[PDB]
């Protein structure tokens, strides 16, 4: 009656595990930057979408506002950050992510690591965060470990 669920952020790695199995790991040198989405149905615990947003770069949270908006309520979502995901990161997104509930996420700078989990409609199940220290370093890594609840019938 729950998904054992595990998110890594960091400055060169993310990965997500749902029951002891890595359903995104992305550990490759100059990619995958930005914000990871995995979506999971909220009785199976099945992956129904995997995306990411490189907010570095402009015009990428505009392409996540509109993808998170068409996920339904009750869907478990889930956010991790590789490297950097606050530049482009701008109002509307944010507002977004603090509507979700999120306490960092809205609040996310640069080279910060982030790591999230929740139902769309609320509410949050888990979530981590750490903070660049200085322009030239990185968020330490930080690995969430959630146990979700299962809905059914
Ligand atoms: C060449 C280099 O280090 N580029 C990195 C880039 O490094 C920067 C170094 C200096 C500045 N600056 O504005 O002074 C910006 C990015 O940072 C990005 C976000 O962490 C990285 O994705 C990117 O690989």
């Amino acid at each position: 009656r729950v998904l054992d669920v595990e998110v890594y952020s960091s400055r060169s790695k993310v990965y997500v595990a749902v029951d002891g199995t890595t359903v995104l790991e992305d550990e490759a040198r100059e990619q995958g930057r930005g914000i990871h989405v995995i979506v999971l149905n909220q009785a199976t615990g099945h992956v129904m979408a995997k995306r990411v947003f490189d907010t570095y770069s402009p015009h990428e949270d505009e392409a996540m506002v509109l993808f998170l908006n068409m996920v339904a309520p009750g869907r478990v979502l889930i956010c991790t950050v590789k490297d950097e995901g606050s530049f482009h990161l701008k109002d509307t997104a944010k507002a977004l992510l603090r509507s979700l509930g999120s306490q960092a996420g809205p609040a996310l700078g640069w080279r910060d690591t982030w790591a999230f989990v929740g139902r769309k409609g609320g509410p949050v199940f888990g979530e981590k965060h750490s903070k660049s220290p200085a322009l030239s370093s990185w968020g330490d890594p930080v690995l969430l470990k959630t146990d979700v609840p299962l809905s059914s019938a």
